[PDB]
């Protein structure tokens, strides 16, 4: 249907615009849709874009508004004091402010549906909330509405929630338009989605993006496909990948690089209320924090990620146990059988389950998928699904049998409840992945494994050496392979932090010279340098000119192929804020060839200093543009958990940065 009202080119300069005479007598029936294209690159702390109100004395709580915050949050209020209704629906991190130094036109669609008693908000093609209520309040059925306002809400004759911005287009319809119709509305987005709710992963949430440019020109991305909200492990999380063959313009439907089947792959709307938001899937195995490298020699793509057995995360992982037993020079995965109090088994060569107590082999084997076989026959367990039907999180058997895996809760043989690192490879540049293999322990029998640094591994340009940074208490532990990832050794580098989440990413400044940038607990990004391809490492220094919070955020980094201002360039991606995960920047550093010091010369603001920016991935695309895949929200904040479609991709050119 056509709109009942359509207007545009409204400048909101801290002074509301009255459109009552144009709009109010057009509103009819109980269902409405608002479509608004607007910019706000300098918003006030809290501002209303659109209002319908009773402006009379004594009715200050009788209004409908669409409002936004300078955090990027969008919402509505629907209030009628006589009816005793005060609805407030919102979602943080729903907006864009600026892109390449120009105000972004956001496309907002709000649907108020009296038949289904549902209010739904979309911004930039993304559904940010949908709420059904028992008692529906039609937005123009508020008692005594007499004002329709842009850029404020008129309460008792005065302008509340004054806005700074512009409304380039606004249309209203006397209908609740369908989800289908909504998808036909043209967008002006500065970003793309690679992974998204409803795609092949069936995860409603994503965190921990990676990007890596392959020698063929294909660009590969990996990510945590997070099912149980945005919570870290313990949860259900798989590792998913997608690639682009056209410099990031289009992306393939995701596949899994690493997945477990003990719990169903469910798209769930995780509760965001204060009573339930900490609900966490507690009996599932998971993968978390992936990293990618390409090996020139074999041509293989290699992906590592952490592996968590059922119910395990970084807080409950046994720090005093590697999960392997050393038996005369070699490491074997330990197992515990149903009914035993101790781990009396190991997995030996060709997956043979061996009884340590009587030194006898059993009739059980572990296959390449870490599944349990008895006499060559596959054992199974019943799968779990999760629901909130009862008003709290329930995890329950769903009738489906899946192969019995030693990382599962229901398995006959169970691994040590600690954290592991696994590796998988692809021979077809991400079209398919092999079954993963566990890496051996590097810090001994009675030390839990290190944690992989998400993002990229490093393929040294002048050799066959591959390095993945990892972290643990008191050091970075670099994992080094010179044989296409068949065998690994560690190189340890002490850091002056205990229990830091020291997520580290590397750039090769010149042949054999590696600088590693890493997250600390000091509010400053740190770095160290190797001049012998990772064998030995310098002391730790800090970057001035960038701020992080006390808890820190992952930082991504690449060595740009082209000179900038006649110099070798490194590009860092990080939030720049001492307050939260916001104020995203790309920072271009120029290398001084005399001492390898870096002059951090240009800071490019990804979006507003107040808008969210957390973990990130950056890569030089084959056409020398820069691709950035990043968490566009505060992934630390307890107010911004469980948001969909906030991991987003943008394309930048060096000219945009400098
Ligand atoms: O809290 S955050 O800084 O956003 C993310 C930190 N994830 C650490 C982790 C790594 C591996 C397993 C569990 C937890």
């Amino acid at each position: 249907i056509s709109p009942i009202f359509q207007g545009g080119s409204y400048q909101l300069n801290n002074k509301s615009i009255d459109i009552s005479s144009l709009l109010l007598d057009k509103l009819s029936g109980e269902s409405q849709t608002v479509v608004m294209k607007f910019k706000a690159d300098k918003p006030n702390s809290l501002q209303a874009l659109f209002g319908l109100s009773n402006s009379k004395a004594g009715f200050k709580n009788n209004y409908f508004s669409i409002f936004m915050r300078d955090s990027g949050e969008i919402g509505v209020e629907i209030r009628d004091a006589q009816k005793g209704i005060n609805y407030l629906f919102s979602r943080p991190a729903s907006l864009w402010g600026k892109h390449k130094g120009q105000a972004v036109e956001n496309t907002l669609v709000f649907v108020s549906d009296s038949k289904d008693k549902t209010y739904t908000m979309y911004v930039n093609g993304i559904e940010v909330f949908s709420e059904t209520v028992d008692t529906f309040l039609p937005i123009s059925n508020i008692n005594g509405i007499d004002k329709a306002t842009l850029g404020a809400v008129n309460r008792e004759g005065k302008e509340h929630y004054l806005a700074k911005g512009s409304i380039d287009e606004i249309s209203l319809f006397n209908k609740a338009i369908s989800d289908q119709e909504v998808s036909t509305i043209p967008l002006s987005n500065p970003f793309q989605l690679i992974f998204q709710s409803g795609d092949s992963t069936q995860a409603n949430y994503f965190r921990i993006p990676t990007l890596y440019t392959l020698s063929s020109g294909r660009v590969l991305s990996s990510i945590d496909a997070r099912y149980g909200g945005t919570h870290d492990s313990k949860s259900k999380i798989n590792i998913a990948t997608s690639y682009s063959d056209d410099n990031g313009k289009t992306w393939s439907e995701p596949i899994f690089a690493m997945k477990f089947n003990d719990y169903e792959e469910q798209l769930v709307y995780w509760p965001r209320d204060n009573k339930l938001k900490n609900s966490q899937i507690s009996g599932s195995a998971s993968f978390i924090d992936s990293s990618i490298v390409e090996d020139k020699k074999s041509g293989k793509t290699i992906l590592l990620a952490d592996v968590m057995p059922a119910g395990i995360g970084n807080n409950n992982a046994n720090k005093a146990d590697s999960g392997f037993k050393e038996i005369n020079g070699h490491y074997y995965l330990k197992l515990k059988k149903n009914g035993d109090n101790d781990f009396r088994y190991t997995v030996r060569e060709n997956g043979v389950v061996y009884n340590e107590t009587t030194n006898k082999p059993t009739n059980y084997t572990i296959n390449d998928k870490y599944e349990v076989l008895e006499g060559g026959k596959s054992l199974t367990v019943e799968q779990y699904s999760v629901d909130f039907d009862s008003g709290s999180l329930r995890e329950r058997h769903n009738g489906k049998q899946v192969p019995m895996n030693v990382f599962y809760k229901d398995s006959l043989f169970k691994v040590t409840p600690t954290n592991y690192i696994a590796m998988t490879t692809s021979q077809n540049r991400g079209e398919s992945w092999e079954q993963f293999k566990l890496l051996p322990p590097f810090l001994g029998e009675k030390h839990n494994g290190t944690y992989l640094c998400p993002g990229q591994g490093l393929a040294l340009k002048s050799s066959n050496r591959l390095i993945f940074a990892t972290y643990t208490s008191g050091e970075l532990t670099y994992l080094i392979s010179d044989d296409s990832g068949q065998t690994w050794k560690k190189s340890s580098a002490s850091i002056p932090f205990k229990n830091a989440t020291a997520e580290a990413q590397m750039v090769e400044l010149r042949d054999g010279v590696i600088r590693t940038f890493f997250r600390t607990t000091t509010g400053k990004i740190a770095y160290m340098t190797s001049r012998d391809s990772g064998e030995t490492w310098s002391k730790v220094s800090y970057i001035d000119g960038i701020q992080q919070t006390s808890y820190g955020t992952q930082v991504s980094a690449i060595k740009y192929s082209q000179l900038i201002d006649g110099k070798e360039a490194v590009i860092l991606s990080t939030p720049n804020s001492r307050s939260g995960r916001k104020g995203g920047q790309l920072v271009v550093g120029l290398v001084n060839k005399e001492d390898d010091s870096i002059d951090w010369k240009y800071h490019y603001d990804i979006d507003l200093p107040s808008y969210g920016y957390a973990y990130s991935a950056i890569t030089e695309l084959p056409n020398h543009h820069i691709g950035v895949l990043f968490e566009k929200y505060d992934s630390w904040s307890r107010n911004e958990l469980h948001l969909s479609n906030v991991v987003q991709y943008i394309d930048l050119e060096i000219n945009d940065l400098t």
